[PDB]
């Protein structure tokens, strides 16, 4: 249920208080950021503590959005051409949209203008929290559309981002990662089923890639996709698994993804200080640029006929999940950290609260649409 | 069935092949000896390849021993109130025998005594997989009376080895440790029964004996301990975790842990060689020590009433297990390893030569008299 949106902001508001007290917050910075060097020979990898534990948080996390994205593209939401129309294009409009406002604001700095998908991703647990608080006899299809919605918003800012504004890996790597994927293909066609096996090729798959954090992230997207999904017996790996990870990633990773990244100091914090090109465009792409695109591109979807309807959704509880996926919060966050890795650190640090801030109030009033 | 014991072999063949072959001795040792660091701030931790690929495959090893020892002392062969106190007294008898009869040898030399504990071992895996490879009509209660007389050998060793002959561990790794321990007792008497919870905490557990090999494998155990057993709604954490790991097991942890440790070069090793006292040693405590040991112990309760009788016995059979036993192979060169770091390393080399001379003895003559009863 919605246990895991209430968990999630617990979560945050300690990471709040323990970056905001005098007592902790200086412990809290300093282990965060303490240097963990892995020397395996002439080989080292030096990243500080928070990458190690986002690398490894977001690839389990990222395996079960793998395993989601392969139930609907082949048995829910996106697996007919027609079903999955309306996503698509809420999903395009839900980007485009909320990145065009933040560029509106941000284009004349070469700096802060390459975070321009920070506005564009959005908490999945967060807003199925929202959905399930009020949820008692919310349509279904609602649920299953903002999973849907996104999903492919998320998937596709990790996909934009390893695809261009990545910085290449070594030529070894890209050698045993292209192996541990030809492992995973042979392992699916030969029909090998022990789900511990693409773990295991999946670890070697994150390990090779360890050195860039969204190759890392998309290592558990890839295995995710490989995992059969076959029902041989009354049973499925890919279901199988989908199901043991949802408790522990709801209730173990995200609330520590949230504990080690929602925590900045507000001293000092001030309106003029939020209203600068680069909060305040993260505000505007989340609390109107969210909204704005996937209304549009719905509405546009449905009077020029490329359209669809889940069944019993009336079109204007559409608009009201637009300004639930203007809650950011933990996928913004982690979007901001990609972006924002090896250039000044107070860049992140105002990313995470005009992400906050549009992160509640898109919550807030998303919400009020009772 | 006996799949287990031929991979085990053919893991410590091609280990001996890597090992040998120019093509690829250059790699193997090379690889093994790379160097590996951590370091965690201030923290640092520098163990070998091979330290690192140890403690983390015994760990796991004897996770399946923490739960099959629990299953056997509280529901099965060993149970409670003194059902099997015939492998206990035997246990003992292979393990004081098979330890003299290697000091007899080495007692002259300090630095090979500390071995004794070499020959006291048995790999399971492969004393197992000799009875299923002749054992269509095998007495099954010699078969868990073998698994049984085994995980005591080999507890007792990590257990004595982590009391004596360990290095000292920093006491916050030490408080660590034991609040795991506590956190694992207050998961079990709270009634929690999802197993991940049980190895996420057993993790740290792990983490904070790192710095020493013996230690993180009694971490496998003592989280073995602590996985649930009841049987509510039909259900069991510990049954489930051990269906699920023991082919792991057999077919992983055991073959790598064999093909990164099995493999010795033999350029140089003449027959004079391997009659010294550390490698004869280590010959007579497992082809000799195992049997002598076993039999007399089993024969000494028996005689005195003390004792008891598997199904199936004969009596004549119980000592076909005596040279299965001597089988050392993987759980002595642990064992040895153990005992032989931060020394010469040459004593480690010259143990793995007695160790799979006396095992392959103890095989083939434990099969081709076994055959025969
Ligand atoms: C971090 C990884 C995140 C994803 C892991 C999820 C997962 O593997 O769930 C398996 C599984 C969920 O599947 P299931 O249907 O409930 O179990 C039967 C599986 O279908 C059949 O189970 P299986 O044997 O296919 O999976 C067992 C699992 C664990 O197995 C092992 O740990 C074997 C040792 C590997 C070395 O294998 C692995 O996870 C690969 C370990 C190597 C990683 C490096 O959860 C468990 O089995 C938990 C108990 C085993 C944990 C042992 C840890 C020691
Ligand atoms: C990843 C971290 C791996 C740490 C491995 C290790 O050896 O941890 C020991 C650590 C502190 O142990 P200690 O030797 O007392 O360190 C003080 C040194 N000035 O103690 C711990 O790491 C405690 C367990 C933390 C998990
Ligand atoms: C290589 C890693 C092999 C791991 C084997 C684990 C044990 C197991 O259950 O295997 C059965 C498992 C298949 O068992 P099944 O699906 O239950 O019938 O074996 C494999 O998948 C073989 C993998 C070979 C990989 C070569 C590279
Ligand atoms: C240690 C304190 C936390 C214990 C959590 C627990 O036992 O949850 C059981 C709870 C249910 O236990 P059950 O009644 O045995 O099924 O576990 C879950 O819901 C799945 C695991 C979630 C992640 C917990 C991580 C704790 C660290």
């Amino acid at each position: 249920d919605a246990s895991g949106g209430i968990i999630l902001i617990i979560a945050a508001a300690l990471a709040m208080l323990m970056a905001n007290m005098g007592a902790t917050s200086g412990w809290y910075h300093d282990f965060l950021e303490t240097p963990v060097q892995l020397r395996v020979g002439a080989l080292e990898i030096n990243k500080n503590m928070l990458l190690w534990i986002n690398d490894a948080l977001m690839a389990v996390f990222f395996l079960l959005i793998g395993l989601e994205v392969k139930r609907e593209l082949m048995q829910g939401s996106l697996a007919s051409l027609r079903q999955a129309a309306f996503p698509v294009i809420a999903a395009i409009g839900g980007m485009i949209v909320p990145a065009l406002l933040y560029l509106a604001f941000n284009y004349s700095d070469p700096v802060t203008r390459e975070g321009w998908a920070i506005p564009a991703a959005t908490d999945i647990a967060f807003a199925l929290g929202v959905l399930a608080l009020l949820g008692s006899r919310v349509p279904l299809a609602l649920k299953i559309f903002l999973m849907a919605l996104a999903i492919i918003d998320d998937l596709g800012a990790i996909v934009i981002i390893a695809l261009f504004y990545t910085s290449d890996l070594s030529i070894v790597s890209l050698g045993v990662a292209a192996f541990a994927i030809a492992v995973l293909a042979l392992l699916n066609l030969c029909g090998v089923r022990r789900t511990g096996v693409y773990i295991l090729v999946g670890a070697v798959l994150w390990t090779a890639v360890l050195k860039s954090g969204v190759h890392a992230t998309l290592a558990g997207v890839i295995v995710g996709f490989f995992i059969p999904l076959k029902e041989k017996h009354g049973r499925s790996p890919a279901k199988r698994l989908e199901h043991v990870l949802h408790p522990w990633v709801a209730y173990l990773i995200l609330p520590l993804f949230a504990f080690a990244n929602a925590g900045v100091s507000l001293q000092g914090v001030t309106i003029d200080g939020l209203t600068s090109m680069l909060p305040l465009g993260i505000i505007a792409g989340l609390l109107i640029g969210k909204p704005l695109g996937i209304s549009l591109f719905c509405w546009l979807a449905l009077r020029f006929k490329l359209a669809h309807l889940p069944q019993g959704t009336t079109y204007q509880q559409i608009m009201a999940v637009g300004i639930l996926c203007g809650i950011g919060f933990t996928m913004s966050i982690f979007i901001a950290s990609l972006a924002f890795g090896n250039v000044d650190p107070e860049l992140i640090n105002w990313a995470k609260l005009g992400i906050l801030i549009g992160s509640l109030l898109s919550a807030v009033v998303g919400y009020s649409w009772l």
